[PDB]
């Protein structure tokens, strides 16, 4: 069974590879940018999108395996081999939990087609050699660098 | 958070939970039927169904567990606790696996509606002494009546 | 009881807490331009905001803490302890005031959903990596070219 | 700054000086009140009046004051000034949460006009002299 | 399950709570009450109101209670834990159906919007310090 | 009695202020940008403006003060006290005149709700940390923007 997580949405994980694995955020400051923004939304009984559905879904996955680790951790007979274990989860099954939080995250606030746009931008960007590359790198935002406001009445 | 998977198909944990653990098929007997039923689909480019889209998340994650499996089955030397971690995942995250793909797999086949009245009704028959039920366990199934 | 400040404006502390200790203005700076903008609607009887009644609030609470921290200053006859204790009130719970201020100040002045989108973006460029981030981070100001001309009719 | 705390509700630091300090009731015993009527109205999203965001911000200042008690209580070596603090932080800055709690969650029982109103008449009570004091001093009640 | 006895009646285990354990009168008056003034209505085939059903319940369970205290008292052959158990169901088990039969013979005399009005009343009372507290404490009463 | 010299232009004593007192120029630059946009107009026969009427009263006044400074100059045999004395009065009340004469000129010069305005976005620029502020200090300009 090939599934790809993000076919549907029309990306490809060739796309996100794009990207660099160092790219991505954190765990804990996106489990934290999902709770701020769409906890109420992720919590309602609604099928508000597919976008909420996987994220859920991700969420609980990422819960049964944290859960997991702390079995691992107070039913274990060896330090070593817990460490080991331990380290698996939170390195190399957590890179990927980090690309599907960013691409749902950042398809929910920006937008899908933003995403994919920036995708293929930030592609071009980082294939650029260092010596000719701009300074300024791609980023997903809504609003101007500098913005401008004032009030009246 | 917190969040029930069967949240937003208006099911629950516990009425998942209402049901025995033995009753529900093996890991293998539930993804060699969604392959045969639902392969083309859920590999299909679009949306089909929330339930499509919970499949491939699920599917995805078991597909990482078992990888977890064989790379800890290589790299653990220590076979005692090889073995404590390998029964964990196929025991209690086997259980939450097996659950989720009958209900979602389920709902596909028979309708998100009958599988409600089927966990509830059998629920109740299961509660029921034998003396004052109908004697067949309830089953789903696909056949007219005819 | 568990409240969020910020929960009953649209926005969490998860959201503010993004920024770092480095952007807010010291409490002096934060306390001149409040006193300076608003003192004469702050002391007036009517409620002109909720923000307005926040910023008394807030104001009022961090009046008190001084006060305190005068009172261990004349009062504790221990220089360690005294220090201990002054230093706490204006580091720990200044930074907690210097939050606050300058969220309800930016708030009255730029208007609510503007403060918000900022603090949505700024996380956005925060969370990004040094070596990808663009040098300079977004601004919120009243100049788009720090140039007063006469204003056209 | 000259910030008034009662002003934008009608009342007067002045106005409040008329009811005793003894009279205001325990913190804990405010606490609970206002946890027991208004805990799902404070925590809402939605600005419900004034008084819910002075209660709040009352709430929320007395809790980081109770912080830095604990700061002191688990930091400061000296049992003589971590005494002394922490009892200015329960006593001094406790008789104002005291006063202000009362205000507000009484304006939210009672009304603030009733409350104001109140004011007025326990301060002509305590002005009587005690020789022709009735003995039932005012009370706010919602009876019908 | 989480259930609260008065919440369908829009009443908290907390906002109950206001009122002192000591309160609540005996089981013996309480129950003379009910029988005095809905004698014919509780066992009427008809439901009268929810409250009349809840008293019903409560009724039959106390005695339910009394049962298997008598059972104790006839069966036990220990005078040690024949007392015990007896205390318990008369004192602790005792206390609750007081509380309970309390807010339903006083929501069937007063009606339930008093009962409430009058348990924020007591509240605000039993949290005045003494020296202000009023010496007559509030009382439920139907004089015009 | 109790006056603001700015209540009746809409501005406050806080809110000048507000600005550092290095900001405002020297007396001898204001008084020379003052005789070479306004003379003419100040020294006409009519009230062109409440704002050219303040200027007038201070400028009348800061020349009573220096014939002062003169005097004691050429009366005070103490150089001690003279010093002391010559000093207050150009470093207090001329900060007090360096003050009104900025606002009144350039009120002038560019309307008054143009320097209202102006105070307050630069003081709140000064407050303003340097990281997360536009980087040049705010100016007031007369040319056009092309």
């Amino acid at each position: 069974m090939d599934i790809d997580p993000y076919k549907e949405f029309g990306a490809t994980v060739e796309l996100l590879s794009f990207l660099p694995s160092d790219f991505f955020p954190s765990v804990r400051d996106l489990l934290d940018t999902a709770s701020a923004l769409y906890r109420e939304a992720l919590e309602s009984p609604e099928h508000c999108s597919p976008h909420h559905t996987a994220l859920r879904q991700a969420i609980l996955c990422w819960g049964e395996l944290m859960t997991l680790a702390t079995w691992v951790g107070v039913n274990l007979e060896d330090p070593a081999s817990r460490d080991l274990v331990v380290s698996y989860v939170n390195t190399n099954m957590g890179l990927k939990f980090r690309q599907l939080l960013w691409f749902h995250i950042s398809c929910l606030t920006f937008g899908r087609e933003t995403v994919i746009e920036y995708l293929v931008s930030f592609g071009v960007w980082i294939r650029t050699p260092p010596a000719y590359r701009p300074p300024n790198a791609p980023i997903l935002s809504t609003l101007p660098e500098t913005t401008v406001v004032r009030r009246r009445g």
